[PDB]
């Protein structure tokens, strides 16, 4: 079941990086807000068109009460319709969300059955996801973040903080490059969540179960986009 | 005169070897970057006082255009104001900067003035200004590079490529360990720079005068740290 948006707000976080504020009363009802959750938009035609192009953002900014949220949008090149809309949208335009397909990320609660450590790997299309991750990850649980990096000013793109967090940026030559920067270290009783570009994905994913040996159940593994494809 | 430099963003390139990007436009308007071009920074107190504490780093990343730029800075033990300053910022924490005092390194134009070879010393602290020096010698003038181990990790801080680089790596028992670590050769109209710890330094200088007969011009040699004291 969808709902009616009404776009209130429009901030640069970075100056490719937008965040959308909108407003949606009736959209939080039964819905909870957990690490990476996201909303399906149908987004306009930019050519002027009926045709709606549906799109995944996560969930940067909720209140329940009032049911006003944000999601954060990159401004990437080339554009498409909904980077397009995050480029050009005015308060007071009105878009259909949904949420469906959408499952939370959590902690384990019994301490003893949490992972010994996160590997997160993604680009700026998953760090609102991977932020919300690491805001929950407890302080004393390390975390190895991978960021494939395409421009200079995804730097610019503010990270989460946690105490024992790990950053690395990685150089994207090819499809390839992202799985083999990951570190070779001994990633026992570790977790993976892995939300990278779908090309970069499938090498990543073949080096987590492979050399890696990580199990089905320590990884989560989406791609958020296609290189070339929408 | 310093700078205000703001910073941007934190990368983990070894485990205890951090690289800090920060961004300040003012600065590159008189500075020009060379290999070893370093900068000094006012750290603040880690305990919370007024009292800031000045430290040279090396410049590896720089943008004039933009003003960003990037030191890779050593968690050494035991730890001081500006290494748990590297362990604990955030992105948007603020510090002076001032570049004084900096002079560069550079390859003679004519080839027929250029040394027959590059004897590198130092270890962790001068790896960053080491690297800035091995990017810019020609690929026909062999490297012999000494590095002064102090920790398993060092293996991991990565070194700049070259077709003609030899690697050494020596442990340290004392002040003396680095100098007779040096291969004794022929080293006539080689050139060495030199930027170790302070008390190996003194038996390197010693070493270099007056056993390899390296005239005094042939020789750049400045202490990086100092062991047991700030
Ligand atoms: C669960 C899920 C959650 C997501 N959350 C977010 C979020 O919070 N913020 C966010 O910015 N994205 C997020 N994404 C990714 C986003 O949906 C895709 O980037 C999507 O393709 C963008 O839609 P578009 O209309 O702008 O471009 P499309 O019409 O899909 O593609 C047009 C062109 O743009 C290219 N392109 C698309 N995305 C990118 C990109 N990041 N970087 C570089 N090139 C690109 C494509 O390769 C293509 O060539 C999420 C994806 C999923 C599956
Ligand atoms: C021109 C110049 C450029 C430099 N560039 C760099 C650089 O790019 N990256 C970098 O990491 N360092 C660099 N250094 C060395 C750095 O300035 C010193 O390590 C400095 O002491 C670190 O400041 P601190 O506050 O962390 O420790 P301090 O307060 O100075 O000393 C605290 C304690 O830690 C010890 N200690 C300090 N440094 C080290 C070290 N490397 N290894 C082991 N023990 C140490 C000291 O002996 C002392 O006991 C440079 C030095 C110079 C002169």
């Amino acid at each position: 079941r969808d709902h009616q948006a009404t776009v209130v707000d429009k901030e640069y976080i970075a100056p490719h990086f937008v965040r959308v504020r909108l407003v949606s009363p009736t959209l939080f009802d039964e819905v909870i807000v957990e690490p990476t959750s996201w909303l399906r938009f149908w987004f306009p035609d930019p050519d002027g068109s009926d045709t709606e192009f549906q799109r995944a953002y996560t969930i940067t900014e909720s209140d329940p009460e009032t049911g006003r949220f944000a999601v954060d949008m990159v401004l990437h090149e080339p554009a498409g319709p909904a980077s397009t809309w995050a480029r050009t949208v005015e308060p007071g335009a009105t878009i259909a969300v949904m949420s469906m397909g959408s499952r939370g990320f959590s902690v384990p609660e019994d301490p003893e059955d949490r992972p010994v450590g996160y590997l997160l790997i993604g680009d700026s299309a998953s760090t609102p996801a991977i932020n919300g991750i690491i805001e929950v990850v407890p302080h004393d649980i390390p975390i190895e973040l991978y960021l494939e990096q395409h421009h200079d000013d995804d730097v610019l793109i503010p990270l989460a903080e946690h105490p024992r967090l790990r950053v690395h940026r990685v150089s994207r030559d090819d499809a390839s490059s992202l799985a083999a920067a990951l570190e070779l270290r001994d990633w026992s009783n570790w977790y993976c969540w892995a939300g990278p570009e779908a090309g970069a994905l499938k090498q990543v994913r073949t080096r987590l179960r492979d050399e890696f040996g990580f199990p089905k159940r320590e990884v989560y593994a989406q791609a958020y986009w296609t290189e070339g494809r929408a």
